Formats: C-alpha cells, sequence, structure tokens
C-alpha cells in the first residue's frame, strides 16, 4: 500500500473549516453547511474516475444524503467497504468529529486511482449523513440494500474520530481477520494499541451479519496515566476537549495521530482487497 501524504489529508479539513465559515458555522444535517461539505468530496472523486451516487432521504422534516463511490471493475461478487460521516453537530465546525475520518476516507480513494490499483475485490467507498441524529444514513443505507447486495459485501471498515488531540490508539475488537489486519500495521510502527470500548456507523452493518472493523483516538473520556505512560499527552484530560464544541476546528487535531490512522486505511483496504 502506498504512504498517505499528512498534508493532502490537513488540506481537505481546511476545505471543510472553510465550508463551516461560509455556512453559519457548521456541517450539521438540514443545514448549507452538510450538502457543501458533500459536493467538495463528490466532485475530486469524479474527477479521478469514480462512479457517483448521491442517496436522498428525509428525516425531521429535511432532506438528508449519503455520497456512495464505486472504483469501476473487481470481483462484483466480493465487495469491501470503508466509510465516516460526514455530518457534524450544530455547535461547531466537526473538524475532529468527523472531518478527521472523512478526509483519510476520501485521500485512501484519490490514492487508489493516482496508484493504477486494480483490486481483485470490487471497491466501494461512502459517507454518511445524519449521523449525530442516530446513525440515520447508514440505517437508511443498510436498510435500502436488497438482501442479493448485501450478502456480496465481503467487510465494512469504519473511521469515525481519528485525530484527536490527546490521542489514544483504539483498535474494534469485531471480525478477527480485518482486526488483525489494523493491529499488525501498528506493531510494525512499535505503537501499542487497545480494544475500543467508549455507537458509529458500522453497527447497522454488524447487526445483519457482515464483518466489521474500525479505528478510534478517544472522546469525552479521561485519558488515564497508564494510557499516557504508552501514548503521551496529559493525564487526567479528555482525549477530545473540544467534543461536540463550538473549539472542535482546524486547532483541535494532533498531526502524528491523523498521519498514522490515515497510513493504517490505507494498509488494511489494500491487504483486504487483494
Ligand atoms: N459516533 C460518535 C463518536 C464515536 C466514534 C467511534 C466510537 C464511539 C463513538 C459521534 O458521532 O460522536
Ligand atoms: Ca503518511
Ligand atoms: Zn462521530
Ligand atoms: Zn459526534
Amino acid at each position: 500500500a502506498p504512504d498517505i501524504p499528512l498534508a493532502n489529508v490537513k488540506a481537505h479539513l481546511t476545505q471543510l473549516s472553510t465550508i463551516a465559515a461560509n455556512n453559519g458555522g457548521n456541517r450539521a444535517h438540514g443545514r448549507p453547511g452538510y450538502k457543501a461539505s458533500v459536493d467538495y468530496v463528490k466532485a475530486k472523486l469524479d474527477a479521478a474516475g469514480y462512479t457517483t451516487t448521491l442517496q436522498q432521504f428525509t428525516s425531521g422534516g429535511a432532506t438528508g444524503y449519503n455520497l456512495i463511490a464505486n472504483w469501476p471493475g473487481g470481483d462484483p461478487n466480493k465487495v469491501l467497504m470503508a466509510g465516516a460521516h460526514l455530518d457534524s453537530v450544530s455547535s461547531g465546525a466537526g473538524i475532529n468529529d468527523n472531518g478527521s475520518g472523512s478526509a483519510a476516507v476520501l485521500e485512501t480513494a484519490l490514492a487508489v486511482s493516482r496508484a493504477g490499483y486494480q483490486p481483485d475485490k470490487h471497491l466501494r467507498f461512502a459517507w454518511w449523513g445524519a449521523e449525530e441524529l442516530g446513525l440515520i444514513g447508514s440505517k437508511f443505507y443498510v436498510n435500502n440494500l436488497p438482501s442479493a447486495d448485501r450478502s456480496k459485501l465481503a467487510g465494512y471498515l469504519n473511521f469515525d474520530m481519528i485525530g484527536s488531540p490527546n490521542p489514544g490508539y483504539f483498535v474494534y475488537d469485531d471480525d478477527p481477520v480485518i482486526e488483525k489486519t489494523f493491529k499488525n500495521y501498528f506493531a510494525g510502527l512499535n505503537v501499542p494499541t487497545e480494544i475500543e470500548t467508549e455507537r458509529s456507523d458500522h453497527a447497522p452493518f454488524k447487526n445483519v451479519g457482515v464483518p466489521v472493523g474500525g479505528l478510534f483516538t478517544g472522546a469525552g473520556y479521561t485519558k488515564s496515566a497508564a494510557q499516557a505512560q504508552k501514548w503521551g499527552g496529559t493525564a487526567g484530560q479528555a482525549f477530545d476537549r473540544c467534543y461536540h464544541s463550538s473549539c472542535d476546528s482546524l486547532s483541535n487535531i494532533n498531526d502524528t495521530a491523523l498521519d498514522r490512522n490515515s497510513d493504517a486505511a490505507a494498509h488494511a483496504i489494500w491487504t483486504l482487497s487483494s
């Protein structure tokens, strides 16, 4: 797999930050900053060669959207998916929650085209709407995917909050093959990981039997003395002191965590697709 350029990931975050500022300060469901975020991401994918779909739904009397991007080619009976919710709460720009995951997934999709990659399994990426309303967008996708298509899914990988300022490195403990793939990449960096325990878009896929996995750097919980010894940072302070706040801005990101988790995402996607 290729190394994902950290500066490219940060540049997508800067574009989302400007979008929030030009649309009343947020990127929330039912507000213009969310559809403006969808338009930015979709334009990059269309230019790279992806076949995109805008999936519309209604929640709370307002129109919502999920963006689906399919890379032409691959075995139609074995599909590998990766995703991230693209909405924020209405209090701020939601840069770590969840511009971080949205940006790592987009840059991985652009890296596939730049490398001229032809995976054995068909690749499909997704950016979810209305996750903050209770996983509304991802539930709409699973509820409307015919069972013949559900059986063709080899796995779903989720990235929701991967750039926390006082980070922990958590790996979901779900499907064994997916978990081992993420854990092995971190072992190669000599960075220890812990099981994710501290409610995201992988839930509706997991509940219908699709194998799932993912990465997380922590939210409102407090980092312990032992976690600070293995990862650095500040014991006694939250992993993210700006969770769901107006301060979840461009300054609310730890560059090392964003870089490692973006690189790990690309490693897992290459490994599990060929
Ligand atoms: N899904 C939560 C954050 C979270 C991510 C991953 C695991 C648990 C929680 C949110 O949108 O705030
Ligand atoms: Ca990198
Ligand atoms: Zn989130
Ligand atoms: Zn959230």
